[PDB]
């Protein structure tokens, strides 16, 4: 029953975040009790927000989590622009970074305490995501096996540093540090950044609870259950970032890239045969899970004019997605090549934020004008207020901090429109219906290419 539905949420609540965002929060803080702050913050934050949607999406009860909601709220544009802006941007760069953190693990066990070579690194990457869309491209019953087998790596991988990292002080060394006390706050700038890359490892919980909340549906014990997940994620966060505090010196992360290693040599004899692989395989599964959301809302999209029905194609026989796969997978693959992941974080969680804004201003709206809808939950107004103001807050002061990333955003945000208004209502006619008669043909020839066609 709901004891077993507990773990299902945690079953979705972070990926492999936790082995990059922990060196995040340092750069932009210094103060390790600013970090720990930070991590803090973001797990209340994500209390609230989860809280919001789960209200949503059985409220609301909208297919898309995020879009549809986004949809009924206002039928226009915005829903269009939303789905530009996550496909142009959100996934791909998201899933870039993964597969940049896994090449990161695979690279850095040799080379240790020297930096490594930029283009061996990203060229790993490639290879990796290369191939793992291909074989995606196949039956998922692989990916299933296998990722369920890649949860219980991730979990010994995470087990096994905690033991270590609270042992270490345990026999010996107790209370080692117990000093922090940097500074590096001004309640505005680099704060910001920090609450990026911290909320990044708490993302995940925005949608995956949605198709989630028909576990055991406990009556209202739904939420109480939300509420003792999240905070059991917080902590165990938390306890791995002081695992991490009280093992390394802070030089030596801000040096360091992949922290856990690192950590590792450090501690050990081994060094190796647990830390690098396991992680990789982590990295990996949940990269390949992340990828079918891609096809999940190509397909909603596609429903409804948006995604030009070319899109969206099983395979003939093998009654797959692939084109859809394909070109996330090149959309995604050109954001490997970087200069930093960081950058990465920052630009995909500004837009992502601003997302959320939407969602929950429009679950507000909807509130107030047309009320009195059947909505299976009801809430206190204050605290999904609050929830924005939060939000509102996390948008509006990386403004000051990097106008240049946040304008750029916006830049492609809005050349996502003049398309909008070149399709939305298409008048079929003149050179417009020209091109569509060749999209057709276009559509026909990728369509014996694809070996795919419509459902």
């Amino acid at each position: 029953s709901l004891l077993n539905g507990v773990c299902l949420i945690v079953g979705n609540m972070i990926g492999s975040g936790i082995f990059v965002s922990p060196k995040g929060v340092l750069i932009y803080s210094a103060s390790f009790g600013l970090s720990l702050v930070i991590w803090a913050v973001g797990g209340l934050f994500s209390v609230f927000g989860a809280l919001c949607y789960a209200e949503l999406g059985t409220t609301i009860k909208k297919s898309g989590a995020s879009y549809a909601y986004i949809l009924e709220a206002f039928g226009g544009f915005l829903a269009f622009i939303r789905l530009w802006t996550s496909l142009l941007i959100i996934e791909p760069t998201s899933q870039a970074i993964i597969a940049i953190t896994f090449a990161n693990y695979m690279v850095q066990p040799l080379f240790p305490s020297c930096f490594a070579p930029y283009a061996a690194s990203r060229l790993l990457a490639a290879a990796c995501i290369c191939l793992l869309t291909f074989i995606n491209c196949a039956y998922v019953k692989w990916g299933t096996l296998v990722q369920d087998i890649f949860t219980y790596a991730k979990v010994l991988a995470l087990i096994a540093v905690i033991v270590a990292g609270i042992v270490r002080l345990g026999q010996g060394a107790s209370t080692h540090f117990e000093n922090s006390f940097e500074g590096s706050s001004f309640a505005v700038g680099d704060i910001a950044l920090a609450l990026y890359s911290a909320l990044f490892s708490y993302s995940g919980w925005d949608t995956l609870n949605y198709v989630t909340e028909e576990i055991k549906n406990p009556e209202r014990n739904l939420p109480l259950s939300i509420g003792i997940s999240m905070p059991i994620v917080t902590i165990i966060y938390i306890l791995t970032n002081v695992a991490y505090y009280t093992v390394l010196d802070m030089r030596d992360i801000l040096a360091s890239d992949a922290v856990a290693v690192t950590f590792a040599d450090q501690i050990f004899g081994i060094f190796n045969w647990i830390i690098p692989l396991s992680v990789a395989l982590s990295c990996f599964g949940g990269l390949n899970a992340s990828i079918v959301a891609a096809s999940r809302l190509f397909f909603v999209g596609s429903r409804e004019g948006h995604l030009p029905d070319a899109i969206c194609m099983i395979h003939v026989e093998r009654f797959t997605p692939v084109p859809s796969l394909l070109f996330n997978g090149i959309m995604a693959l050109i954001y490997l090549c970087v200069e930093d992941i960081f950058q990465l974080i920052n630009y995909y969680s500004f837009s992502y934020w601003f997302f959320v804004g939407l969602s929950i201003v429009g679950q507000l709206y909807l509130r107030w004008k047309e009320p009195d809808r059947p909505r299976p939950l009801k809430l206190s107004v204050f605290f999904p207020i609050v929830f924005c103001l939060c939000t509102i807050f996390l948008v509006a002061v990386p403004l000051y901090s990097d106008t240049i990333n946040s304008l750029i955003g916006i830049a492609i945000a809005l050349s996502g429109l003049p398309f909008y208004f070149l399709i939305i209502r298409v008048p079929e006619h003149k050179r417009p219906l020209y091109l569509r008669r060749i999209v057709g043909s276009a559509t026909r020839y990728l369509q014996v290419l694809c070996m795919s066609v419509a459902a």
